[PDB]
């Protein structure tokens, strides 16, 4: 016939295939490649399924043709239902076909239920079957899509979103449930989702008091000093600041401390701790001031007077933290200065509200999407861990919130969240350096508990192998674009779980768009092809070449040098 | 008379320190390489089937076992309240209007 | 014929090719190289492109000369348009030639526009073919030379810089839009660029009070005691 | 020595011609600002350079309020060339050198966005930090020598070529490796000859050693010393 190939040898999860004839060549070409299936049975009913791991096509002088394939079996097939498993054992020799496309789509469409199938993607080698994913299993574990630039891995990112948004149980109209968070440091999901929230330094304010007490003293303490008067006097100025500018029940105001989610106002914290570097005891040690209503004497009921600036020390000795926390106060309000931060430290955080925070965050607020776009482009990138480790716990703790809701009522956590990492290793690193911790641990806690509050992970990043390993062997599952760099392939085969044959030489020779799936989400990890983005991502980069082609300008030199005067 | 469980995730980044004193070893499903080659070190090649290892499944070694073993755990009649989260059949329905006032009132609080 | 070469094993991304007959050894010298092209086809019109990865040739007092080519297929051509493949099956045997100029030609030239189209560079086997880079991507994002002193890195800046310089889009006559700034510290790229502009100290006026806090403190403090 | 950064110029220039001055936007215009940086003491070289590539910086970071206010096509993209980027930005968190160090990983992060993009030339790219290295995606890798350095771009590399570990310290003069974005494939390339090559005006010692011992020259140092 057109093939002829046998069984020549059994392993506990390898056969050896010896192809004697191959009359027909384009069997070969698309049937017979690495991650293709083959029928291993005597009959056309009970059979086993095999993926290709190996070939090797020996031809000499005078003797036969020598094709042998390396297969691994992936499991059983019986009167059209396919049964997971290599437990089933052939016994040699076994007659190799080529699985036909019924046998193939009984693959996926069989340990999936109906209901529970996501599909974004078909299998590479043959285009007429849809590769689906247990939906439900691949959004609840976390997702890692790894790959080179250019591989399109914002493609696939995007292209799970939109399946993710367009999909829809029927007899309702409008936006359905899904909850998903992307931060964007490249830009280019504004183009991929149009109809989306989009949030940018000019439009974003996120509240400095939202910021927990380490997120609190990473951006402002020095943690390689360690001075505690410095930490005591931090926190006990932030504490009674939020005690202040509460207006609420007394009973709730006890309860206030210094990583409570309350308004503060980091102006005369900072005039607090500056006057609290002049105190000045008198002989019976007590620190006694004079403002413009009178003297009096620092205590817990007139510490709120130290923070308005016109304040004047009276005493006669040094005071307890006098001279202690100048260094303090001058990088304190070297950080507030900073117009780089006015979208976390300026004017625009007196006037929001934590529900405004969180209806924006999750586009809650007047305009509802299921997408929300985080433009962390003109974000500084000294502040890209705080942000992105605030915005994080911010969802962790809204989903933990969340769930003890809902176990008071006897339910389940109603709204799931997803955020999408694009460029993973920046925020969560290898490396234990202290300028990334902040964002290591946010993500560590959805990675390791999240699972259970309904925040889970996309992490989406260029470099796996500058991601922590403790992070991503959370990500159950796996999905490799093109992965070109030797020390990005190393790292991801140590952390993956068995598959060999589908990575070892498969990720470098991949084509674009065409990636790895694997996991618990999917019956077996097969090369798929991504289908193609019909509304794509496309960052506005500067394109050099044709600004540098043109004539030299010579009217816009003049507009940016003012403009940098005006602002 | 006080002992203890070790009821982690991954042996790797425990401390040494407890993690060898204890004898009796449970390991479930283990799908980092890592992970695996401190379970097989203890060991005096059953290993190699912790990451294939079925949902349940154990291996269970130490002196409290005759040999080291894969075992089936038994099902949890009454079991704890660890419930998944079926994510596409929540996202499948409409969007639901929850009202944020309850759950940053107890946020505040705690 | 020239050389008669044949494919005898293939793997899913290694090619074992013998080189039967050699009657030119001049095909050896320049096309048979370590990063040589090698086209794998039985016809001329759809070819298998690979490049080569190692070669041993084996001579011995009887018999023939054993030269053997370890190729792999990065890529694949049809109708001189070129595809970037994976795992493409060649069947064996399959007759080798050395790759056309125009085939290698289309391995570099294709995946670029032609307006996008940035040439400072001709590959190393082979000077006719111009190797261009994206040179809107080329720029964009952060470009990093490395070698040893003496490997010529001051020179490979240099003519970067050059062909970012004259070139235009026509329609103009004067100078075009670049903005190269080079923190020139051994002071040698005065003469690379004689119509450019020179700042060395005597020249050069930086404001202090443009400095920053941190940069201040440096200027003026020491940092020992 | 500090006149340049110190004197009375310092005082008097404005902040608009300064920019004229970094950027050749001035009397004279000019595509390629050299900045020779060699005169410049030691001490204060990374002051200078964090800077002017500051400077540059924010020059691109408001280049773009204009472009998002007035939505005009036009735009100016700077590159900036740093030869021995392993001294301006090192692996060492070391307090002389954090100030070029943090104003060149500004530009290797955000500097994408605002048309300020840099170009890294160094002789020992090990010392180079891989925080600012990694955010190149074009690597001209020529002729690597030290197996430290071979080490270094190997792991950083976007790609791998065939046998790179016996390529590199293996390139001839000119001989080059092009991996990233731009490139389709890493391919092994030759630089096109310079025409107009750079050359810089060395002190070829032993040539002047073989002469005889000269005698005028010495006093001619001494009176300008003591006249200045
Ligand atoms: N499924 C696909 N089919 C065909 N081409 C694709 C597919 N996905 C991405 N691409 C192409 O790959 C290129 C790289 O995009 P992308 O993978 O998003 O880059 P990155 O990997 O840096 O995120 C895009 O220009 C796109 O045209
Ligand atoms: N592409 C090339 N082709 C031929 N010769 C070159 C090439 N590039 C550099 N050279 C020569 O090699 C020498 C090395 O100088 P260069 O590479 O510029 O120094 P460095 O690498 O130390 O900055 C130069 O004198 C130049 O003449
Ligand atoms: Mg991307
Ligand atoms: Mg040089």
């Amino acid at each position: 016939n057109d093939i002829n190939a046998e069984v020549v040898s059994v392993s506990p999860n390898k056969l050896k295939i010896s192809v004697d004839d191959l009359e027909e060549f384009k069997i070969a070409e698309e049937k017979l490649g690495v991650g293709s299936y083959l029928r291993v049975s005597d009959n056309q009913d009970v059979a086993l399924l095999a993926i290709i791991d190996n070939f090797s096509i020996e031809v000499k002088e005078s003797q036969k043709q020598k094709y042998m394939i390396e297969a691994s079996p992936i499991g059983l097939v019986k009167n059209g239902k396919f049964y997971r498993g290599g437990d089933s054992l052939a016994l040699p020799p076994k007659k190799v076909e080529p699985a036909k496309l019924d046998e193939i789509i009984s693959i996926y469409s069989d340990s999936i239920d109906i209901n529970d199938r996501f599909t974004f993607s078909s299998l590479s080698l043959n285009t007429k079957v849809s590769v689906p994913v247990n939906g439900n299993r691949f959004f609840n574990k976390h997702i890692a899509i790894v790959g080179s630039t250019g591989s399109g891995k914002s493609h696939t990112v995007a292209k799970i979103l939109q399946k993710a948004v367009d999909e829809k149980q029927e007899g309702y109209k409008g936006l359905n449930n899904s909850h998903i968070i992307i931060f964007d440091i490249h830009s280019e999901y504004e183009n991929a989702f149009p109809n989306s929230n989009v949030l940018n330094v000019d439009t974003l304010t996120l509240p400095y008091w939202l910021l927990n007490g380490d997120e609190l003293e990473e951006l402002f303490l020095d943690t390689e000093a360690n001075d505690h008067n410095q930490r005591n006097v931090f926190r006990q100025a932030i504490t009674l600041n939020k005690k202040i500018h509460f207006q609420g029940d007394p009973a709730t105001k006890e309860i206030i401390s210094f990583h409570s989610p309350y308004y503060f106002d980091i102006n005369e914290v900072i005039n607090y701790i500056n006057n609290r570097n002049n105190e000045r005891k008198n002989k019976d040690n007590e620190h006694i001031w004079s403002d413009e209503e009178g003297n009096f004497k620092f205590d817990n009921e007139n510490a709120h007077r130290l923070f308005k600036e016109n304040v004047t020390p009276d005493g006669s000795s040094a005071g307890a933290l006098n001279g202690k926390l100048l260094n303090f106060v001058d990088r304190l309000q070297s950080k507030i200065f900073d117009k780089r931060l006015d979208f976390i430290l300026g004017e625009g955080s007196k006037s929001v509200t934590f529900k405004e925070t969180l209806e924006t965050l999750i586009s809650y607020g007047k305009d509802k999407s299921n997408i929300t776009i985080l433009d962390v482009s003109g974000v500084p990138f000294e502040v890209l861990s705080i942000c992105v480790s605030l915005i994080s716990r911010l969802i962790f703790e809204f989903g933990y919130h969340s769930k003890k809701i809902k176990r008071k009522s006897n339910e389940n956590q109603d709204i799931p969240i997803l955020i999408v990492y694009e460029e993973a290793h920046k925020y969560a690193p290898k490396s234990d350096l202290s300028k990334y911790r902040t964002s290591k641990e946010a993500i560590e806690r959805i990675a390791k508990e999240g699972r259970k509050y309904g925040v889970t992970l996309l992490l989406a990043s260029q470099r796996p192998s500058e991601i922590s390993e403790t992070i991503f062997s959370q990500c159950n599952t796996f999905i490799s674009m093109r992965l070109t760099n030797p020390d990005d392939q190393n790292y991801v085969k140590r952390l993956l779980p068995d598959t060999v044959g589908d990575i070892t030489n498969l990720l470098p020779s991949l084509k674009e768009g065409e990636a790895l799936i694997m996991g618990d989400s999917i019956s077996i990890p097969s090369i798929v092809k991504i289908e193609k983005c019909t509304i794509p991502p496309s960052s506005i980069d500067i394109k050099y070449l044709d600004e540098w082609r043109k004539e030299w300008v010579d009217s816009e030199f003049d507009k940016i040098i003012e403009q940098w005067s005006k602002s």
